[PDB]
């Protein structure tokens, strides 16, 4: 029972090493421009790996929370890859972003397309476990019951 | 087995796609006061928008530890239902607080009670779950096996 | 069934529970020295505590990932028990950064080290639920199937 969503917890724990990657930039950004904490403001090339971890740490759970609900109720595997696409755009987002405001679009806009992925097989996998019992209880005369 | 965490699923996705609604209202507000990334300061009204955005997000991953345990060692419904109070008194937060940040006030504390109700039914649930065995092993003198 | 992970979900309410104490020292800070909402600058005393916050709010989610990854696929026990460790060490790291920034970073690395070893568990977990079949699948002339 547990191997049936051990690609989900894989994917998952992949999901929190890239965030340590993310922590460890922004403490390498850091000594690099003598930013030190509780200090957030600073020069743009600062403000920028410091802007891009926060919105990589706000969208984890989001991700987390939609890998999940798609892999339990649509399909693990289609699930387990749609969030190996989102953390490697994620990846490429934090990349661009470090050089530049405008260098962020193009792999933000890919990890929004693969977050609404997500968001989608999760509902089409909850109106598979839903839709067909209503359906069922309906054509029977028992909607009331269910 | 799904289907008893079905309803707890759903209010998580929906959870998630109220998260979306609130990063479209920053998008807009960016715009609207022309706080281009990565930019955090600007006008007032900007500043409020995104406040409530980041409170909504730091609290997105607590609402959803508290809806499983509750719904998954209390009761399914009940939790289901205090998910989607908090869901909505979030809503009206971030809508409250958009206009001042004194009429966040009265749904910030409607979403406290939510949140609490969540934390004491995830409680009452793990009690439930603990107690009765341990008060039997006491009646049999078993509690070191337990 | 639900009993097998009980110890995961009363760590996970622990750790619930110890993110309102420490929204409840950021409120009683911004009386401390006015700074009203939406307003996150001010002086030292409050910016540290305001960061200390913002910084167990955002690991909150990678602790909860990995403890109920580990405590599912590892050892319920060991992962509950490193997971404690966890949250303590994260309630020292915001009573120090509270006094000041340097006292903050023994018990930060300490909760890095906890933390560190809740994803080894997480791993070994996962490797010892997947290479096993691998290396059955190998020795019988089988891994294509796998
Ligand atoms: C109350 C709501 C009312 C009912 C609303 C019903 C709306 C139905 C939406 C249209 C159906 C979606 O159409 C369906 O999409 C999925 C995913 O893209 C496809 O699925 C296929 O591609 C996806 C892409 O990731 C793979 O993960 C999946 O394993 C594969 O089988 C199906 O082959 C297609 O039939
Ligand atoms: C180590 C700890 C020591 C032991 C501590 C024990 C403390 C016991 C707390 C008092 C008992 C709570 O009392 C109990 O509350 C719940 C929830 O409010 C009620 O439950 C009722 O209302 C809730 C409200 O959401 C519904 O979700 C639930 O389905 C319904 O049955 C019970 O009808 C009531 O009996
Ligand atoms: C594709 C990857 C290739 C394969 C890589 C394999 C690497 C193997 C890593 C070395 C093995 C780790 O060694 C193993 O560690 C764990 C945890 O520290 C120990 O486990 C012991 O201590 C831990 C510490 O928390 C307790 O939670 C656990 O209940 C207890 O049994 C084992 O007694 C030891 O044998
Ligand atoms: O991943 C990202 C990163 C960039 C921002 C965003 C894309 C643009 N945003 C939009 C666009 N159109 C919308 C239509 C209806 C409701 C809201 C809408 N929000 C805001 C969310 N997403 C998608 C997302 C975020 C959280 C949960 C689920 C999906
Ligand atoms: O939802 C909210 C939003 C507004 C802040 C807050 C309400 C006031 N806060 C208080 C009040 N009294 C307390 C008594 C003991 C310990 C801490 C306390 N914290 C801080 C948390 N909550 C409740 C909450 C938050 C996170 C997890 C669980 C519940
Ligand atoms: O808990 C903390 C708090 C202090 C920061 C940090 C420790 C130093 N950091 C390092 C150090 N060496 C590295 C080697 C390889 C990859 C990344 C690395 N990151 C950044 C993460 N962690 C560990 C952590 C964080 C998130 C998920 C998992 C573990
Ligand atoms: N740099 C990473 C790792 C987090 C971390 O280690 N933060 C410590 C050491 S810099 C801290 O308390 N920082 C306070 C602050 O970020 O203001 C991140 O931003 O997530
Ligand atoms: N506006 C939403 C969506 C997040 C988003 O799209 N952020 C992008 C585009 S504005 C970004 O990298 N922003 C950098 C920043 O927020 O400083 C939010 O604040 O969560
Ligand atoms: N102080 C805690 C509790 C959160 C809270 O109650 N925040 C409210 C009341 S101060 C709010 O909307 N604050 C806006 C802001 O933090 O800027 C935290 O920072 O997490
Ligand atoms: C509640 C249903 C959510 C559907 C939204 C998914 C959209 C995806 C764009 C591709
Ligand atoms: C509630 C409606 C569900 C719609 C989600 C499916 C949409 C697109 C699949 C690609
Ligand atoms: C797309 C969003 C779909 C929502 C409907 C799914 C709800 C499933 C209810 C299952 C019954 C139960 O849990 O008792
Ligand atoms: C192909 C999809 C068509 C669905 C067919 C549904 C059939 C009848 C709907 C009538 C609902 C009102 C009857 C209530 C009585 C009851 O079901 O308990
Ligand atoms: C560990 C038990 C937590 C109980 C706190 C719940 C409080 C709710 C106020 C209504
Ligand atoms: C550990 C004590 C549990 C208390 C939670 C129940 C409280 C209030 C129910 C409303
Ligand atoms: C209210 C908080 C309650 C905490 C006690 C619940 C712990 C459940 C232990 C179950 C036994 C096990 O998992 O081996
Ligand atoms: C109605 C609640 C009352 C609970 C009754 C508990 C009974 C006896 C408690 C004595 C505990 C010490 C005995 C240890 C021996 C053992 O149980 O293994
Ligand atoms: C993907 C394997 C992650 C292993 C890293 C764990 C390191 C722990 C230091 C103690
Ligand atoms: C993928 C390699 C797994 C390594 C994790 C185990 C390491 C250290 C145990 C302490
Ligand atoms: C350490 C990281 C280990 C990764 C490999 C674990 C993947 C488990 C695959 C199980 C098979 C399945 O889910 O169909
Ligand atoms: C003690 C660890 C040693 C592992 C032994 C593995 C044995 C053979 C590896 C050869 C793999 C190539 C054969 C492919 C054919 C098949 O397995 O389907
Ligand atoms: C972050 C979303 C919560 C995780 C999903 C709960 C797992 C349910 C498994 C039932 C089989
Ligand atoms: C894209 C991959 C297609 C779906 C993979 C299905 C594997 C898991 C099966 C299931 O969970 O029903
Ligand atoms: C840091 C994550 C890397 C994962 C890259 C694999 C994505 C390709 C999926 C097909
Ligand atoms: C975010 C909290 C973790 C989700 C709860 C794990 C689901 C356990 C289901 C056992 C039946
Ligand atoms: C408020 C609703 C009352 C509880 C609803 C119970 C439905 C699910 C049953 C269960 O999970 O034990
Ligand atoms: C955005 C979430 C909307 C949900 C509103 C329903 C709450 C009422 C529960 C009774
Ligand atoms: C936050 C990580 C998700 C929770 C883990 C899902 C529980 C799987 C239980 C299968 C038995
Ligand atoms: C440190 C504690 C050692 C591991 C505790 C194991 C208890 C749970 C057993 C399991 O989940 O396999
Ligand atoms: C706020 C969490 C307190 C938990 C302290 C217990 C940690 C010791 C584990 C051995």
């Amino acid at each position: 029972g547990k191997d049936e969503v051990a690609l989900l917890a894989a994917v998952t724990l992949l999901g929190v090493l890239l965030q340590a990657y993310f922590s460890l930039q922004v403490i390498s950004a850091r000594r690099a421009f003598r930013v030190s904490p509780p200090l957030t403001t600073g020069p743009p090339e600062f403000e920028r790996v410091y802007r891009a971890q926060v919105n990589c740490s706000e969208y984890f759970p989001l991700f987390l929370a939609t890998l999940w609900v798609a892999g339990i109720f649509f399909h693990e595997g289609a699930a387990a890859l749609c969030g190996l696409v989102y953390l490697f755009a994620r990846l490429r987002y934090f990349q661009g972003y470090a050089r530049s405001a405008q260098l962020r679009l193009a792999p933000l806009y890919a990890s929004a397309r693969a977050l609404w992925l997500l968001v989608a097989l999760a509902a089409l996998g909850l109106l598979a476990h839903f839709l067909p019992a209503a359906l069922r209880a309906a054509l029977l005369g028992r909607l009331r019951t269910l």
